[PDB]
């Protein structure tokens, strides 16, 4: 009753019917055999794969409790374990997700974009300083990423110079890296046999409990200073909704929770966010004119007198119509993040065994030409009207559908916004690698661009 799908062998399951090149590509090459919707053995593991615009909204939307439910991912759950918002499922989840959701939004009393415009103002202040020299912009990038997930969680941001927030942060992101890299991926298949061998996962482990422990201290540090009344972040709110559940002890709201819920904030919505943002400034240096006619709409729309704002971009459709494609191309989450189905689930004669894995290749959309001219191909016009306006697409998923959808989905679309047209608004780019040269070419759970030198121009 399960999708059709090559053979498995017990023990290493599909193993062999595999690419070398990586989880993503293994995939989109069984789709081209077995079809839009099969069944691939992760060891023990049956995973049933979602490729094609079609068929993840036909799960993930038209199915959306179904699918709601997470899945695990090997090198991360002894530290997850279940718990936090992105790792629970069932009840956990959803009152996780109800709470983030609501908490963030509020408080944290300065705005959220205000927050981001301020984090911009500083980028813009960091980067004159440099008087245009070459520099990895990966770094700072991290940094804004961070600062703004701190600034909602600790009700604060860091300098880009203090030094123990960078030997943290440095830290974190070096288990990105490790995350996609080769050995998590196989880890990720045979973690029970490996979980006993020296590798990645236990590099990647004490990077995360060393920052579950700077949290464990701010939340601490939180308590011992807390004003009721007057929260000013994250851990303030759910320490007073941890009080309001203080008889109830079927409740979510504790210690546990809230730890690995700050620390799945920064998890999700750092490097993502970042790393779209060190790719789209990757692909102005490769096609000018897109710059040039995004500087000359800031030019327009909001001039040189003043910030972008978030309202800006209504009045900005050529830039957010980039900023899509710089989503798109960057596909940076290409096999989107493990779902079960939180039921026995028909679905296209096929019957999913409860609580089955389900892969959404959100990259298979990204790529579908039906909804897209010229899919490998950089191309605003994806997004763009016969009038120039901007264009929804149904193809267009990168934060995912259903219940799962990304919850961040707006930092992310106002920080790339805000970030994108102020800096551009004070700073022209140029590179040593000539636009003709620059090469895009990355892969993980995350996606990847090479590393460049890049130098932001003042203009006056
Ligand atoms: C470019 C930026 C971002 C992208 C592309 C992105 C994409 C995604 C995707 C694809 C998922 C999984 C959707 C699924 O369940 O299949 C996800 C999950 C999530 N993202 Fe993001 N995200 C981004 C930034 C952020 C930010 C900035 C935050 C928070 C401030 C955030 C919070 C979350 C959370 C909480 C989840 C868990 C979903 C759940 O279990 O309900 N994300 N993100
Ligand atoms: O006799 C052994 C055979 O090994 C290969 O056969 C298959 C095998 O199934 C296999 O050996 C290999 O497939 C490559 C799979 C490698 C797995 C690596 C994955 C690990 C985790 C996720 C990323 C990649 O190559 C061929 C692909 O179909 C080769 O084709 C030949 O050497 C030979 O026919
Ligand atoms: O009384 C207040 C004291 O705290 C100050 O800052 C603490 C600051 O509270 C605290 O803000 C700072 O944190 C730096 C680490 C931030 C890491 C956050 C990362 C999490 C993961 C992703 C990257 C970001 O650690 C400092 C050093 O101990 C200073 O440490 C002291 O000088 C000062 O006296």
């Amino acid at each position: 009753k399960l999708p059709p799908g090559p053979s498995p062998l017990p023990v290493l399951g599909n193993l062999l019917q595999m690419d070398r090149k990586g989880l993503l590509r293994s995939f989109l090459r069984l789709r081209e055999k077995y079809g839009d919707v099969f069944t691939v053995y992760l060891g023990s593991r049956p995973v049933v794969v979602l490729c094609g615009t079609d068929a993840i909204r036909e799960a993930l939307v038209d199915q959306a409790e179904a699918f709601s439910g997470r899945g695990k991912i090997a090198v991360v759950d002894p530290i997850f374990q279940g718990y936090g918002v992105i790792f629970a499922n069932g009840e956990r989840w959803r009152a996780l997700r109800r709470f983030s959701l609501a908490t963030m939004r509020d408080f944290g009393k300065r705005s959220v974009e205000e927050r981001i415009q301020e984090e911009a103002r500083c980028l813009v202040e960091e980067l004159r300083k440099s008087k245009g020299a070459l520099l990895d912009n990966t770094l700072l990038f991290h940094s804004i990423t961070s600062n703004i997930i701190c600034s909602i969680v600790f009700g604060k941001r860091f300098d880009y110079k203090d030094p123990v927030f960078l030997r943290l942060l440095d830290l974190f992101f070096q288990s990105f890296s490790l995350i996609s890299s080769f050995s998590s991926q196989v880890f990720e298949l045979f973690s029970g046999f490996l979980k006993y061998f020296p590798g990645t996962h236990r590099q990647i482990y004490r990077n995360l409990q060393e920052i579950n422990t700077w949290i464990g201290q701010s939340v601490e540090k939180h308590r011992a200073t807390l004003d009721p009344s007057n929260p000013r972040d994250f851990i303030d709110v759910y320490l007073l909704r941890m009080e309001k559940d203080k008889s109830d002890p079927s409740s979510e709201f504790h210690h546990q929770n809230l730890i690995l819920t700050v620390l799945s904030l920064f998890f999700a919505g750092t490097e993502t966010t970042s790393t779209t943002l060190r790719y789209g400034f990757l692909l102005m240096l490769k096609y000018p004119h897109v710059t040039e006619r995004v500087q000359k709409e800031i030019e327009q729309v909001i001039g040189s007198h003043r910030p972008p704002a978030l309202d800006d971009r209504a009045k900005m459709p050529y830039t957010d119509a980039v900023i899509h494609e710089i989503q798109r191309l960057g596909d940076l989450i290409p096999f989107g993040v493990p779902h079960t189905v939180t039921k026995d689930t028909q679905f296209r004669g096929y019957v999913i065994p409860k609580n089955t894995e389900v892969f959404p290749v959100l990259s298979s959309a990204l790529h579908d030409p039906r909804y897209f001219e010229t899919p490998n191909t950089f191309n605003p016009g994806h997004f763009l009207d016969a009038n120039g306006a901007l264009k929804r697409n149904e193809g267009f998923m990168p934060f995912s559908l259903g219940k799962r959808i990304c919850l961040g989905e707006g930092i992310a679309r106002t920080e790339l916004f805000l970030f994108f047209t102020t800096i551009l608004q004070n700073f022209s780019i140029a590179s040593p690698v000539p636009p003709e040269d620059i090469d895009l070419t990355p892969s993980g759970v995350g996606n990847v661009p090479p590393s460049y030198q890049i130098r932001f121009l003042a203009r006056h």
